[PDB]
């Protein structure tokens, strides 16, 4: 007869970028209380911060591809949208948390019309410009709104590396869990040894969506590269060998549209993939063929006095709170029938 309590430690792990504080915020609100108006205003400066951000990404890139162009007048912007740009750039530079008011949003939502920041944006993928800027860019009168709240949504979306180790505690529906938010940018790996004692899962993100992409870090380095290079050191830690791992194939979202505009085949990884239809038969092809591909790095890195630990793929969107609540009760069974099978 000992206490009664089984605290069970899940670590979010993963590379920068790929959704791991987003499920920690799902978390914390499907399993605690929903974020109470003072929490709400908290993210405000993030957005706000992440609207100059944005905005300033777009015309750096507008600027260089304009260097490279020699006979195109396309990546030049207009005197307005100039007067405009520089005066955001300035501001974004200065100020760590940029405020967003109605004059700003209005030059924003000019500069956003400018058909040199709309050849830009349309290289995206070449540059650090983030997925939500569509939506940023959509939603200024709202963000820019004195008495502007935001919503989970904005939340969600709302962009900050981690850069320190967070813990919550949870128990779903004296079962415990101890989950672990860390950053995933190479430097702040340097964090994540310490971590990796008594772990019952890893909950390894990998942004499927990511596959014509490069890195903060390096913009040379392909992002799917990345992932499938940090997966695989993941899964030959020693500390690991019984460890669960829960693979969330995550950004299928985004993932969606993008496979029927850009070929996989521009990741090497995926250099032999071939399409075989359209539409939703075609998405569904190449999801499991690069599901497929994580299955295989998985088997082909874990030996055999690990083999027998548990490991499952989950398709997943980061953003929407069913999904995850769904996924998560497919998570805590498994763990739960693997424990007990264990004893
Ligand atoms: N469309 C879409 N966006 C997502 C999804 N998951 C995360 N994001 C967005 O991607 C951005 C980065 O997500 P985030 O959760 O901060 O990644 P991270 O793994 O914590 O990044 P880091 O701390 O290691 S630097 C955020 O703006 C977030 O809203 C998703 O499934 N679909
Ligand atoms: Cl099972
Ligand atoms: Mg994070």
């Amino acid at each position: 007869m000992g206490s009664g309590i089984h605290i069970r430690k899940l670590l979010l792990l993963g590379a920068g970028e790929s959704g791991k504080s987003t499920i920690f915020k799902q978390i914390k609100l499907l399993f605690q209380t929903g974020f109470d108006e003072g929490e709400l205003k908290s993210y405000v400066p993030v957005i706000h911060a992440n609207v100059y951000q944005t905005i300033k990404l777009l015309h750096d890139g507008t600027k260089e591809f304009a260097q490279n162009e020699t006979d195109s007048a396309k990546y030049m912007l207009s005197s307005e949208s100039i007067a405009i740009g520089e005066k955001l750039s300035e501001i974004g530079g200065r100020l760590d948390y940029p405020r967003l008011t109605k004059d700003i949003a209005e030059g924003i939502e000019t500069l956003w019309k400018d058909p040199a920041i709309q050849e830009t944006c349309a290289r995206g993928n070449e540059l650090q410009v983030p997925d939500c800027t569509k939506y940023l860019m959509e939603n200024l009168k709202r963000l820019s709104d004195i008495n502007y709240i935001p919503t989970k949504e904005d939340v969600l979306y709302a962009r900050v590396r981690t850069t320190g180790v967070v813990e919550i505690q949870f128990s779903p529906v004296g079962e415990v869990y101890r989950l672990f938010d860390v950053g995933g940018q190479r430097n702040e790996r340097r964090k994540w040894i310490h971590l990796f004692e008594g772990v019952t899962a890893v909950i390894f993100c990998a942004a499927i969506s990511e596959y014509d992409q490069t890195l903060f870090e390096d913009e040379q380095k392909n992002r799917m590269m990345e992932t499938k290079e940090l997966f695989d050191w993941v899964l030959k830690q020693p500390c690991f060998e019984k460890t669960s791992f829960m693979l969330f194939l995550n950004k299928f979202d985004i993932f969606e549209k993008k496979v029927l505009d850009v070929p996989l085949n521009v990741c090497e990884w995926f250099r032999d993939y071939q399409p075989v239809s359209s539409g939703k038969q075609e998405i569904e092809h190449a999801y499991e063929f690069v599901k497929k591909k994580f299955e295989e790095l998985y088997y082909q890195n874990t030996a055999p006095d690990r083999v027998d630990r548990v490991f499952k793929i989950y398709r997943t969107t980061a953003l929407d709170q069913k999904l995850v609540k769904k996924t998560f009760k497919l998570v805590d069974e498994t763990l739960r029938r693997r424990n007990l099978l264990e004893a």
